[PDB]
């Protein structure tokens, strides 16, 4: 698939909201995705002992992840669909170390556009909310081939 210039310009505007906070919108997803999905839990054997929302927000080191994975996903969504060489290594890990399956990363989507929607609601009316699925759509497929290539594909 390919995003038009109007769509990118959507997705980066409602992203440069989120760069005002990094370490807030990372928290927030990574929480939202627990919450809803509670299994990507078991993914982290660093995190999986938490127990409940409060002791997930007193977590330095799930702050830190937070950071980490929005700092990640704005390199590649700053690229404007040229990623393949930030997909690479990310694919790697995420399929042979961590073994992530795509429908996690649905998962994971589903929980960056429920909290910019909740944050954001004047830049993330349906056109950017539109714009913003169509860029991450566009990331798991393209994370979906690496898998086959890589051997993992699920
Ligand atoms: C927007 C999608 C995502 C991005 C950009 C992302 C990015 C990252 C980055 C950059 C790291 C650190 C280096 C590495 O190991 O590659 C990481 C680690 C990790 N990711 Fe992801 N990730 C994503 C989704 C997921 C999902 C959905 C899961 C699990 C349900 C996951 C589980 C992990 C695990 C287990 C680690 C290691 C955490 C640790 O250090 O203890 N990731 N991810």
């Amino acid at each position: 698939m390919v995003l038009s210039e109007g769509e990118w310009q959507l997705v980066l505007h409602v992203w440069a909201k989120v760069e005002a906070d990094v370490a807030g919108h990372g928290q927030d997803i990574l929480i939202r995705l627990f919450k809803s999905h509670p299994e990507t839990l078991e993914k982290h054997d660093r995190f999986k002992h938490l127990k409940t929302e409060a002791e997930m927000k007193a977590s330095e080191d799930l702050k830190k992840l937070g950071v980490t994975v929005l700092t990640a996903l704005g390199a590649i969504l700053k690229k404007k669909g040229h990623h393949e060489a930030e997909l690479k290594p990310l694919a790697q890990s995420h399929a042979t170390k961590h073994k992530i399956p795509i429908k996690y990363l649905e998962f994971i989507s589903e929980a960056i556009i429920h909290v910019l929607h909740s944050r954001h609601p004047g830049n993330f009316g349906a056109d950017a909310q539109g714009a913003m699925n169509k860029a991450l759509e566009l990331f798991r497929k393209d994370i979906a081939a690496k898998y086959k290539e890589l051997g993992y594909q699920g």
